[PDB]
RNA sequence: AGACAGCAUUAUGCUGUCUUU
RNA sequence: AGACAGCAUUAUGCUGUCUUU
């Protein structure tokens, strides 16, 4: 696998999860929710193409984000 | 200000900053960088429409996300 | 009715990953 | 050449915010 393809997928998965939690807390406006829906479909297609699992990639993206924010 | 319009802007600003830091660490693929550029333009337009500053909104988004992830 | 951003559907151009004799 | 996702430009439909008769 191309390293940056995988890391970008992982980060994108984690950031989608963050956005979902924001939406769950009733903080999203209608466009924010529209983007959440579009991006869920996008990540599903990307995940399938890569043979990777979004839930697993989410944990990896969390690790990456935690590293770069310290 | 519509509450969810402002919170969505703040979260989006913070998540853009996170993606920029990911890019700076050479972890982004070309599409990831393409979206970073598009979303920068989008946030500038949204910020201008709202009369808000992206840098200040980034800090608010950080607080929101930290609260959400606790 | 205007400004801004997005989403959906279409077109055209392009980028990336992977497969491909 | 195929699959997937995106970006750019353009068309149409729509959503939200704000402004405005």
């Amino acid at each position: 696998m191309d390293p940056n393809t995988v890391s970008s997928f992982q980060v994108d998965c984690f950031l989608w999860h963050v956005r979902k939690r924001v939406a769950d807390q009733e903080l999203g406006d209608a466009p924010f929710l529209d983007r959440l829906r579009r991006d869920q479909k996008s990540l599903r297609g990307r995940g399938s193409t890569l043979g990777l699992d979004i839930e697993t990639a989410t944990r990896a993206g969390k690790q990456i984000v935690e590293r770069i924010l310290k």
